[PDB]
């Protein structure tokens, strides 16, 4: 899978049929050629393949606090089977039973995989008392804190790895958005270093892989919180090996309005230059702007952004809602990734109840890789 | 009235009688019992009675400006007897002279207390041109200085503790909270290193001796200015001898309703903590959480709050002299202290229309107190 083949393949290859003089069209442009097949190469790249590969060498621990869901089922068997990670399911034994027949899936409880009873479990005393020592001077009172944990699947594996018993949690596949990240994060923290969060969606698209944010954590992201974004943003994405291409969507284009919210992305900008300026990032622009290369070099000759962006950053999140949604039935293809929660102390996702298995699938290898490292 | 009576003598006799076998029912929780009694006698404390005493020992010079007025000739009398204060009273000679002898009050001008005649005084040259060159960038022009030494007896009695003339002043049994405060405000200035004011009153209660803070003063207190009126109320208690038992309280208990009002509250607990660790302090919280200890360890069993707290800190202004007027008439006896002014420099306060006679002779005492210092 190696992406270097065709860039030093083919033009070798052509480099040889034109000595032998079969060749009916020479390409004079060499340095050209492989400037273009180096694009095709960055413009589709898996960044699936040596994931599911780091998983499989080093399956963690997984908690998915909805159990019960078919979708989180049928995900937790291509778990086992591929030997991606350790699937902890929480809900209630007998109805997980009954639809895993109905199913016709082959894990074994006990046996392929673990199973937290919510009614019922040993380590109950302990857990309540331990979210209540997180959230008491939040609002929940000592009797709260345990009926939380008989009916709150999402608080149960958020204690769980705040203990250290489970490695990583994977859930939001029934409920909004933000019941599970508020769970997520009064339990697990702020990364150091950060103090905000960021919500990620990749699509696959004609101008390449591309990636948004902020989708779902913040509504209106001030400036230094977009800036924080992006950079975290720039960090995952040079993890998964595609080259970091940092655009600043806004309705002005470069300029063409003054409202606080073009206002806003300029400063960020200046934010982003000043704490790392090796990303490659220029804005405010058009959404065309920060795709067709054509257009953007038309308005800006010497933008430091160089052909299509993949990483495009949204001045308030229902921009982004709507752009990604567009988008996601406007592309039809493959899955790739879900919302990615960045930020958070620990490693955590939410999706959505529209997620397909294919991203539960997906989304539970992106963390037990984040688990590997500390 | 020497407190710890009741805590040593009743254990000794209690030990005496279980030795002697005369004892029907023994006390196996001999520490337990001495902290019921210890706590009976922090309940109900008579801080005003040191207080007189203090003042008897060195009486100093106070100006009263409503000479006029029943309320205070009947203090001035008591005052008199007592021997708490030299009173300096305000107002035109004739109409004092005539209602002493209706109330049938055995007090003679010149002797027990002086008169000074607000429509003419031989200072009055310098007092206009000392009140005009503190206000004369505050709105007051020379002709309005005159006038105005005439007609406020209250700033007439400023310009005199500002000289030293007169020790100290109390004031506002007529008129206005700010009509006084503005003019005390102004005129001596904000106590080095304070830069806010606090009202303070005084109620005996079931669950003990409580104050609260805010009552007239500031309609809204930012964090950083209720931070100021808690740590101070606190120093002031400590000097009428009541341990500093403090509580911020709020509709939401301990973070049960985010609001502006609750995360008011919330930062100025970080702020005292910082300033004064020492200060035992716990909040947000309901009312009952801070008068019955069984409720606060309920929801908050760590809570460093111990027992009933004495010093009640408000949110707004609103709230707190609406509980102040339901409390005063709810809770049976207690002329304790009325209004007390933190934070300005001179030492002075301001009272209600409606403060009884009782009330104007403590508080009269409380000043005596505060000029005996510096």
């Amino acid at each position: 899978f190696d992406p270097r083949l065709i860039v030093k393949i083919a033009p070798a290859v052509a480099k040889a049929a034109m000595e032998s003089g079969v060749a009916t069209r020479p390409i004079a442009d060499f340095d050209v050629y492989i400037d273009k097949l180096t694009e095709f190469v960055y413009k589709t790249n898996l960044f699936m393949k040596p994931i599911f590969s780091q998983a499989r060498k080093a399956p963690k621990r997984v908690v998915l606090p909805e159990g019960e869901e078919a979708r989180v089922l049928h995900a937790t068997q291509e778990l086992v089977t591929l030997g991606l990670a350790k699937p902890i399911l929480i809900g209630r034994p007998n109805v997980i039973e009954m639809r895993i027949q109905k199913l016709g899936l082959q894990i074994k409880a006990g046996v392929d995989f673990e199973i937290v009873n919510n009614e019922s479990d040993p380590r109950f005393k302990e857990y309540w008392t331990e979210y209540f020592q997180i959230m008491k001077r939040r609002g929940v009172t000592q009797e709260q804190a345990q009926r939380a944990l008989i009916s709150n699947p999402t608080v149960i594996g958020a204690i769980m790895v705040q203990r250290g018993e489970a490695d990583a949690m994977i859930c939001g596949t029934v409920g909004d958005y933000h019941e599970h990240f508020s769970v997520v994060k009064n339990v697990f923290g702020y990364r150091d270093g950060v103090h905000t969060a960021g919500a990620m969606n990749a699509l696959l698209l004609p101008s390449g892989n591309t990636f948004i944010a902020d989708t779902y954590v913040n509504d209106e992201p001030d400036a230094e919180e977009l800036a924080e974004i992006t950079l975290m943003a720039a960090e995952t994405v040079r993890r998964f090996g595609i080259e970091p291409r940092v655009a600043l969507l806004s309705h002005s284009n470069f300029g063409s309005s003054d409202c606080p919210s073009s206002s806003k992305m300029r400063q960020a900008l200046e934010l982003v230059r000043e704490r790392a300026p090796e990303l490659m990032i220029d804005g405010e622009m058009h959404g065309d702007a920060a795709l067709v290369e054509a257009i953007r070099n038309d308005r800006m000759p010497d933008s430091s952004l160089k052909g299509s962006a993949n990483i495009l950053v949204m001045p308030n999140m229902e921009a982004a809602r709507i752009s990604y949604n567009l988008l996601r039935v406007s592309s039809s293809e493959g899955v790739t990734v879900g919302p990615v929660l960045m930020g958070v102390a620990k490693p955590v996702h939410v999706l959505t109840p529209i997620a397909s298995v294919r991203r539960i699938v997906n989304m539970v290898a992106l963390a037990v890789v984040e688990a590997q490292t500390q």
